[PDB]
């Protein structure tokens, strides 16, 4: 999780398109960045993540059930989350529509993702993807539908859609996934800024900025002044006389 | 004759203003400074110099006799060096009329300039006198001459003629004297530069230049590229291990 250039700190994402915290997440880190001074020197890697792995291809039942079977709790309880994070969502310049969603197993479509990051719209595919579950109601386990949307981020559809079918980048997406358990990561969005601080969950874009800056100013502190005269290393048998100073 | 910044370099100028190579070599040095690439690092030192210490306060003859019996020359060749000196001045913008030139005593002058020097108008001064002398037909021994002309400068006209009176720039010309003849200086212009290259009379502007530039390519030489490690001076027993580098 070590940064590519040493003058950079590095963030990392565990998101998965099926949370609607990932969308609020992905505004709010966006927001955070772009408050940062040093945002030139980020390097994010973003990461895969399944909240469920073995989600049947679609489970056809609304997204209340769906949440209520899950997290064992009342469909009072499921809607107050949803209603909570459609409210929340809104002030991010997100419109969802909870009620058209449909329950779909994401690995496909973070597959998708992937081929979409070799071709230098990672971030636009994931944005494309995010909008057809949370707000369009389309299915993105379906071949046909994530196609088309590739089509529309404009990538090669017909290339895309070859490496869906040849699975191509399934390992890529469960070495993400893989990573994030083995990190205890266990909810989405997560983030770990500089290989050693985690934030969990879609907090607020001041935290996820004091994070940042603090990160900044731990790997680069201001420089000490220094006394004295630098000592000769070993090997430095040496010396001069300098002149009177 | 060492320059008050370090960073820079110095120009001694000899000059008097009975000599009209002087005109002639202030517009060819102001030509070669203006083309000078570090021309504000350049500290410019004027000193008076009288061609005549002894010559009486007016000499009214013509100043071709003047020539002509200075140098033990014919009139005619005489003549010839004032007319050669006019076409060469006007060349630098400079309209003379030797015909009305008054043969005076400069020591007065002089002291006159190291008055203005004092209060920040030594050029203008020189400047004045100069035209005074070559193109004007004044007579730069007579005070109330000296007055006006201060006073056409910007100076307190009384206090200028004041100094005068008093003699309080006498002790000042003699030495600038005292330092061309002990220098070897025997005619003017002379520009010392860098208080060890001697150009001796009014050269061209590209000559000057030259100078300029190869005195700053001397005294500030293009860094080395350093190999190995400085080393350590005497007073320093010291050591530290260092990383695998």
């Amino acid at each position: 999780l070590a940064p590519a250039n040493s003058e950079k700190i590095r963030v990392d994402i565990w998101s998965d398109i099926a949370c609607p915290w990932c969308y609020i997440g992905k505004r709010r880190f966006e927001s955070a960045l772009g408050q940062f001074p040093q945002r030139d020197q980020v390097e994010v890697v973003w990461h895969s993540f399944e909240l469920d792995p073995s989600a049947r291809p679609l489970n056809p039942i609304a997204m209340r059930d769906g949440l209520a079977m899950k997290y064992s709790i009342s469909p009072a309880q499921a809607q107050g989350s949803l209603d909570h994070m459609t409210q929340t969502a809104a002030q991010e310049g997100l419109e969802y529509h909870f009620d058209r969603v449909k329950l779909a197993n994401t690995f496909l479509a973070h597959q998708l993702i992937h081929y979409a990051a070799e071709q230098g719209q990672g971030d636009a595919m994931k944005e494309r993807l995010l909008r057809a579950y949370m707000s369009e109601g389309q299915n993105v386990n379906d071949l046909d539908t994530l196609q088309k949307l590739a089509a529309e981020v404009g990538l090669d559809a017909g290339a895309a859609r070859a490496a869906l079918e040849a699975g191509t980048y399934a390992q890529a997406v469960r070495y993400d996934e893989a990573q994030a358990q083995q990190l205890g990561i266990t909810g989405v969005p997560f983030f770990v800024l500089g290989g050693k601080y985690g934030v969990s969950g879609a907090q607020a874009p001041e935290t996820l900025l004091g994070a940042l800056s603090q990160v900044w100013a731990e790997q680069h502190p201001a420089p000490l002044t220094m006394l004295g005269q630098d000592a000769p290393a070993e090997g430095s048998e040496d010396g001069q006389c300098a002149v009177p100073q």
